[PDB]
DNA sequence: CCGCTGCCGCGAATTCCGTTTCAGGGTACGCCTGATAATTTGCATTTTAAATACCATTTATTGGTTACT
């Protein structure tokens, strides 16, 4: 767990990056990023 | 050490009328699978050419002849 973490809080600025992409009048900016948010820990949990 | 500044809140007439019911974001794609929404038959209740089984009080035919143009 602990591990994982430092991989999530190093890669939400790629969430930025990628959220402000689809930010053109949606849902909102912050419900957009946290949404990604969840993607990056699948992600996480994912790669090899 | 009890004075003054600067913030932030709050408020600003009455009815009708009119009118365009109206538009604007800029991001993918192809699988399995269950999950409903469609579509297919039979059985209860009417309704059945009518057919049927009894009570009923009210004309009909009636029983005709005895008087008589």
């Amino acid at each position: 767990r602990r591990a994982k973490k430092e991989m999530v809080e190093a890669n939400l600025r790629l969430v930025i990056s990628i959220a402000k992409k689809y930010t053109n009048r949606g849902l909102q900016f912050l419900d957009l990023i946290q949404e990604g948010n969840i993607g990056l820990m699948k992600a996480v949990d994912k790669f090899e």
